[PDB]
């Protein structure tokens, strides 16, 4: 999407809304959308019901409304993820984006795979504590950006 359409619709102008319609019509092969059917900014878009969308756009209103719902859910979907940096003994760095509620077994197996190393021969530490396969970032209290140290087992 254009640079403006990347921010939340509450910040959309009249022109952002009209450009959003043109982007959606081409992205989704919709019937041509008359720009004059949403003469309002993004703040006003958020007050319309789905029936209002269907009334204004009988061919595409429900699609545009559901598209808007998905855009509205993006910051909360982002808040479910954190950035983790895995530091090797050789000071190498591999970066991960993981869901706060996903078991860290997935991260440990992925790192061992990229290192060509057996699955259970490395140990992963977070603030001095061994990270178990059934640990989650939320349960460990890892910050939105946090660090993990990895060492090979003896």
């Amino acid at each position: 999407l254009p640079a403006h359409l990347r921010l939340q619709p509450i910040y959309w102008s009249r022109d952002d809304v009209a450009q959003w319609l043109k982007w959606a019509e081409n992205e989704f092969s919709l019937r041509p959308i008359d720009s004059n059917t949403f003469e309002m900014n993004g703040k006003a878009l958020l007050l319309l019901t789905k029936e209002d969308f269907r009334y204004r756009s009988p061919h595409s209103g429900d699609e545009l409304y559901e598209l808007l719902q998905h855009i509205l859910a993006q910051p909360a979907a982002e808040g479910e993820y954190i950035k983790l940096k895995v530091i090797g003994q050789d000071s190498s760095e591999i970066h991960f984006k993981v869901k706060m509620t996903t078991h860290l077994k997935k991260l440990k197996e992925s790192y061992c795979q990229r290192q060509g190393v057996p699955m259970n021969s490395l140990r992963f530490l977070f603030e001095g504590q061994r990270i178990a396969d059934n640990h989650t970032p939320k349960e460990l209290g890892m910050e939105e950006e946090d660090v993990i140290e990895v060492y090979q087992e003896q």
